């Protein structure tokens, strides 16, 4: 006969959804830089886990959420204690600058309520909408953008836009499962899973269209989708090198302060040096054209017996049908319709993009909470890596494949894709002849070879909040395991047997082939049907009677 | 001889003020609605604590100010992200509308900083207050009320008045006793107490004079106070029977929108459609006429060789003289003073209320804090059950009861008059012969019969810092449990015998008396005042000696 | 042969850093009071600490940088929910009044958006800018100081300025080090070291230059400092006795309230009465010599072969170069270069301070959070005890010691010299010879005799916030010695015996000389080396030995 034997540090874990701590490298101010959170591990401590297929699936990862939610509330603290420019949406009287830039003169106010003075500031013609009448050759009424629907808050001077890396350690109890398989795509089995205590570092880059300086892939050409059928779905290209990408805005412009109230500082652009050229973007044209053909090719093998046609944006507003791009705080809207002009046919010196600026922006889709961007003095130039792009399939012999982009949390999958956050279930119950490494890198071995880990495991046993809440919650955990090891009589113990038997039923396998050929994951798999009867069973009874027994 | 023994699990409490946990049932945005916390437990769990009268004093419970608080909170949270009206306060020339509406013109301010627009709005005469002379047939000028204290926050017409059930289950540590004896009052021992998860839900009905939409009584009619010599408290009365009473409006407005900032807008009344009908409400005059009746009849009783006359509100401004009621967002203040116009001789077809209606308010008789409703369009018919008076006895053959109100807290005493809180104390102290169901449903039993429930029993063991402090106390409680049974030598057990003698003093009954007749609540209240000197006496020099010398 | 024991409740400590809980005595609503934290222990249960000789270093406490924040969240706390004075900051047109006030005009704004009112408040020269030009004999235009950086926010009249004592009590798992040794500067041993629950209350109170209603020697003068070769740290000198102070404003104000906006108003200073007199300060003038010919003295015994000269302070504005005092909220500017005008020769009727008198101010050289002062009605008379002094040497003969201050840390300083904290570490190893009082009052005790306090000690085990990272990271801590204590098969005991051998090496002292003269702060700086490898060697291999065992 077998009796219930309680193991506790089981490398067993289930699917779950949970706050995390980030963590960056050590040393700042800027805007994504992360006070809130804790220095970063040196080493990760990666351990492959052998004879381990974890079921990816990137699409319903919760670290997306997280991180989204994460950048905005960055996003809001660097911007909330400066300037609301209150003061400004007022009218303004243009006349061409001696058609993409505008003198406007107006009055705002004075340091003094009692005051108004006569200034002046350049704006860009997408951030000024036309009153009465435009007359082409003449001064007319105009108003800032978004002051129908909320006062911008000017950018803080003291800090710049840095997409510093962001390190989510999973929390304790929680661990994170990392897909290392080449050639993965968002959703299904990975066969080289390995557990970390921080993931890579993930870059807050602010794009759409193209995603800039992310990861890439090291074998081929990735195509990453819920579906491909279903035509709503935003497809994530990745690509196994990147291209080139040159992006400047040739001119120079000076800085103004105008004094609009105590203290608060509006900064204006003025006094344009030189002729008024406009800003652009380069992209070498071969790598280019083969990063497309390679691209057109492995969606042709995903759709098979069809010709791929890159044609433009299916059309909308500036903020959509452009690639929105943050150079050193300046705010670029190019227009890539040359560059998705290709057909690809199963059967068989650089690109120069032109690009808009503005300075009023309505930064993650958000309605009211409109940013205004001071004219940033200096050379202006950023280069960056493209590594994958965001297409969406139009819904015939030929299928039609348009820039995307909208909803930032797609391009933070093209880096969380690899990662899942699981829950550890360390407590374990199994059959045993008596009646009476680190992390979690012994998942897939046999039960009786995971005898060792079993003390190993679970010594890791508004954001601010966000974080007691998490840690507290990890606290009761653990204290509700103790409790209920105390309870059956077992607390001190990592490994307790008891009197309960095991009479079949539960499991119809022998103490050796257990022991022998079976897993916790499939053991725990194959149990948690009866889980809690059979800690009903173990619970109370056996403790009542044997401390009533001894008592008397 | 009998020997000190310590049982944790003990069926033992006192009474104590804490943060409780709401919860809501599932699915929202509207005012009062709890985004804040937990979903309900669908079975609250209810058990019958037999042979245990726990003396219940409603006036004296936390869970009042609780709720009070809870509700400022949802108040404040629903109306502080919208619109402050800072454009509003501004002179208004009013002219009679083609006396309690006028047409009141204003310029307010417009989107923009520079201009301003002459605008119109019709406001109810209870909120404009008059500047220099009101002229009968002229325009005159007036200021909006609360000018002179504080610029009333527009209701955010994204949300509405709805008053959600809100259940307050017990945090752990903590159980909440429900009183179901019937024809109970507010105070005194009660002989049908239960222990539930969860009470019945409340809702945060806002109501003067008459309490509305609340629980009635299954016996007859209740009268609760603190005392009814005392002629300064409020008498609750509760009815074994509602009286339906239904409220209208009986006109048609038009919404109108004045922007006044960027975002912000103004909601204006105007366009009135058809004739001017005053405000009202219908309560059926047979059924009031009996309701008054009994309550008259009952206080008899409670006031004898006494003739009760129900006459009018002792005087006083509009908010505490009338009748508060919130109909969809509408505020009405109905005049009651033909309702309460009665006399009850110990010895022996609907009324038409006239209501007035007020668009700005001072909830919660806060200062500084007003609020500005918006109307709002429709049929506007409510109606409700009435199911409490509250009335107060003025300071002679005749005793003058006059509907009362000003203080909310009341109307929650209504329907939390059933409940206490209490902190369960776990760990308790018995002499034995040796040397060395769920919740509360054990108490009232003997000594011995309670050995069961000692395992089950301790299983259990702005708003989110205070969700926070709770639960991080009910940790530290149970640890500091914990840390004492280790030091005694008897952590992971339930029960443990020790060495040290109960020579009597402590306590002068026998084993099988104390085991037989006695209960945990007695041989704790016997035993209290001797717990802390046991503790001492068994902590550290039995523990200590064991120690030492098993190790030497 | 001997092997490990492993001690819990070990009385050894090292340096922290840690929040701590503040308290004050029972009893309000005025700056500076501690409605943010629990009522103190009537009995701060301090014990002296025997044999034991902690080394103090007052410039390293992390206690100064604590109340430095909680002085400023408290003081912003209070100015915080009132008047922000942004109706001013408008032109004023100031006339001689009937050359340090100023009748200065202005019309601000009134109650109603559409109108302005001509009002006139009495400023002092101090605080309003000039305009254009000043006109000796006529009107000139001014400003308000800090309308050029901030508005100031206008201290709330429902508070006064009191400063409370403030009691740290150390937190759970924590405890403070009081040094009671005479003599003792700020850096070095002290041979009389106590451990309390509390310290002595701190006075938050704000001066420069002068040491306020504080602490003083029961010795000699003593001066503290970093080091005095280094001419940049400041020096604290301290009496022992105090010098009387008594600062007056002899003359009457009457409080005016201007209406600005609705509710909030401006409380104005006018219609003097009588001649306007000069604010000033006493202090005896053979009290003052006696306590700088005694300075001079104890800092020549510091600086031998120098002539000590007290001359003036170097130079600067305003705040720095004056003595800051706050008398019931009304803030002076003393002129304290009378009193430090003396040569101290190493061979060998009261004094009138004139004194300026403002009421913005910019507390805590913050630049943007200014504070407006309202007038105080009244005889406006305080006096205080000077205790110590604020030093500065120059960068030859005669040594220059100027007054200085400017950072308000250094008079926290003056109060917390005495104090330290630090981190209990319960858990401690040592050989026997088997294989298998309150708070730290037993340090300096030997190893053998430290046997009893093991299980007294360890059973301790934005301001809210804070207090729960505190309260969360001591329970962590205390769950993390339990559950390292269960895995070495530990958990429930105090003191345990296990089957590893002491091989030397760790340690080269036998049993008898270790539990005879070695205490548990010797012994753990000694096996401070080894610890982790000691830990690592028990931990696992034991427990999983004998459970394995144990099962087959
Ligand atoms: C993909 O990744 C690339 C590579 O990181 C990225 O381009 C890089 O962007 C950063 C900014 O995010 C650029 O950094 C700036 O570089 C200029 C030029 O540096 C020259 O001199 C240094 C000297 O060491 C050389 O090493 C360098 O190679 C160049 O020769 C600097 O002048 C910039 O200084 C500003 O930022 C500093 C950060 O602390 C400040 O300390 C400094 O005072 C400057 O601040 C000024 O501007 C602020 C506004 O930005 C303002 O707030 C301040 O008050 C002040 O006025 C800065 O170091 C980097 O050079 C880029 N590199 C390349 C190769 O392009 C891409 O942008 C990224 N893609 C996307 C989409 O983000
Ligand atoms: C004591 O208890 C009674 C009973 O609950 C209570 O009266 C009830 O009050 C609620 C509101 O609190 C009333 O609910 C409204 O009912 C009208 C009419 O509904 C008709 O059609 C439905 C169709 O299913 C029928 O079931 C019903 O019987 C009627 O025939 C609705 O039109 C109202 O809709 C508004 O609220 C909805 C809530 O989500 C919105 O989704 C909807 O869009 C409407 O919102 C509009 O008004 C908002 C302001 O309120 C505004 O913010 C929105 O933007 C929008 O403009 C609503 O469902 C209910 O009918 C009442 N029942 C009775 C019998 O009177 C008493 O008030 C209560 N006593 C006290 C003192 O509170
Ligand atoms: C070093 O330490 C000394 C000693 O503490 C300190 O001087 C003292 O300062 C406090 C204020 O911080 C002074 O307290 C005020 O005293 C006057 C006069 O009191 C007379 O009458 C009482 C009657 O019991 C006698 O005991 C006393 O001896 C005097 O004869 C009071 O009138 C003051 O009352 C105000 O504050 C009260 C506090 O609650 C209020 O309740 C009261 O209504 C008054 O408030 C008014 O002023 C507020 C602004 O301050 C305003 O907000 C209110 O609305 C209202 O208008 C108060 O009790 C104490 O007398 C001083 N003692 C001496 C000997 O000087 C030094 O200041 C300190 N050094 C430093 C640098 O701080
Ligand atoms: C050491 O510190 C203590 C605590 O401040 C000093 O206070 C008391 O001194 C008397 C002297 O007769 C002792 O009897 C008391 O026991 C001391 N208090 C306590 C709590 O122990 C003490 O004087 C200091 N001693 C020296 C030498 O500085
Ligand atoms: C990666 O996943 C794919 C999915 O089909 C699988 O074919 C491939 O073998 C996996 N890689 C490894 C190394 O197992
Ligand atoms: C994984 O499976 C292989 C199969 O041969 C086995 O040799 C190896 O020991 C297993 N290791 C673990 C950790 O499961
Ligand atoms: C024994 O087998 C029966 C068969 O259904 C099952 O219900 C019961 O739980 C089993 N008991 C144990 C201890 O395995
Ligand atoms: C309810 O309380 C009253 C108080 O006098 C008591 O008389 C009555 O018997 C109680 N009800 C029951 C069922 O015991
Ligand atoms: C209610 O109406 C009656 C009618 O005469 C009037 O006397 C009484 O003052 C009114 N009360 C209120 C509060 O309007
Ligand atoms: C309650 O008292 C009655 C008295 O007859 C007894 O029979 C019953 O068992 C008791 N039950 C409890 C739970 O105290
Ligand atoms: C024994 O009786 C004495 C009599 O007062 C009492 O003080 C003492 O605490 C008792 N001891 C025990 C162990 O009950
Ligand atoms: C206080 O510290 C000084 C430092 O030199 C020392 O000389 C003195 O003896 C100490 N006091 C006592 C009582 O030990
Ligand atoms: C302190 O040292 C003295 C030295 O004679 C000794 O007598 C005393 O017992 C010691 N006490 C402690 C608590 O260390
Ligand atoms: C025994 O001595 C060696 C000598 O270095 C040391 O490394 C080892 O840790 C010691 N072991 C124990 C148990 O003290």
């Amino acid at each position: 006969n077998l009796w219930v034997t309680v193991y506790y540090g089981v490398p067993v874990w289930k699917d779950a959804e949970t706050t995390l701590f980030c963590a960056s490298d050590a040393k700042k101010h800027n805007v994504w830089a992360t006070h809130a959170c804790v220095p970063t591990d040196p080493n990760p401590q990666e351990m492959v886990l052998e004879n381990v297929t974890e079921n990816f699936n990137m699409w319903k990862n919760d670290m997306v959420e997280q991180m989204h939610t994460d950048v905005i509330s960055l996003w809001d603290q660097s911007l909330k204690p400066c300037v609301k420019l209150t003061p400004l949406c007022v009218t303004l009287e243009c006349r061409q600058v001696n058609e993409e830039i505008k003198n406007c003169s107006f009055n705002a106010t004075t340091e003094l309520r009692d005051k108004k003075q006569k200034v002046y500031a350049l704006f860009y013609r997408l951030d000024i909408v036309p009153l009465e009448e435009e007359r082409k050759g003449n001064s007319s009424k105009y108003r800032l953008i978004n002051c129908n629907t909320s006062a911008c808050t000017q950018a803080c001077p003291k800090v710049t836009f840095d997409p510093i890396p962001i390190h989510y350690c999973a929390p304790a109890g929680y661990a994170i499962l990392k897909c290392n398989n080449k050639t993965f795509n968002g959703t299904g089995p990975c066969n080289n899973v390995s557990t970390v205590q921080c993931t890579h570092g993930i870059k807050p880059v602010v794009s759409t269209q193209l995603l800039l300086n992310g990861s890439l892939a090291e074998g081929e050409i990735i195509i990453r989708s819920e579906q491909l059928t279903n035509n709503v779905k935003t497809i994530i290209v990745h690509l196994n090198e990147s291209v080139e990408i040159v992006c400047t805005r040739p001119n120079q412009y000076t800085r103004k302060s105008i004094r609009i109230g105590p203290g608060q500082t509006f900064y204006a652009m003025g006094d344009i040096i030189g002729n008024i050229r406009q800003a652009y973007c380069n992209i070498s044209k071969d790598d280019w054209i083969r990063t497309l053909q390679r691209v057109g090719k492995k969606l042709a093998e995903h759709f098979p017996r069809r010709i791929i046609q890159f044609t433009s944006p299916a059309g909308g507003d500036l903020e959509i049908t452009t690639h929105s791009f943050n150079c050193r705080g300046e705010f670029f809207y190019c227009n890539t319709s040359s560059l998705f002009n290709s057909t690809y046919n199963p059967n068989d010196l650089d690109i120069t993009i032109p690009c808009r600026i503005k300075q009023i922006i309505n930064m993650w889709q958000r309605v009211g909470q409109c940013m205004y961007a001071p004219p940033i003095e200096g050379n202006i130039t950023c280069k960056s890596n493209i590594t994958g792009l965001l297409l969406v399939r139009d819904g015939q012999e030929t299928e039609i494949f348009r820039p995307g982009g909208g909803d930032m949390r797609n391009n933070w999958r093209s880096e969380l894709y690899k990662y899942k956050v699981v829950e550890i279930k360390p407590l374990g119950i199994a059959p045993t002849r008596a009646k009476r490494r680190g992390f979690l890198g012994a998942a897939g071995s046999t039960m009786g070879a995971a005898s060792i880990t079993l003390t190993v495991q679970a010594r890791q046993l508004v954001w601010g909040i966000k974080q007691l809440q998490t840690r507290v919650l990890a606290i009761e955990r653990y204290l509700k395991d103790q409790q209920l090891l105390g309870i059956w009589g077992c607390s001190g113990k990592l490994i307790c047997t008891t009197a309960v038997p095991w009479n079949s039923s539960w499991s119809n396998k022998s103490h050796d082939e257990i022991w022998g050929n079976m897993t916790w994951m499939q053991w725990d798999r194959e149990i948690g049907n009866y889980t809690n009867t059979i800690y009903r069973l173990l619970e109370d009874s056996q403790n009542q009677q044997e401390q009533n027994e001894k008592d008397l």
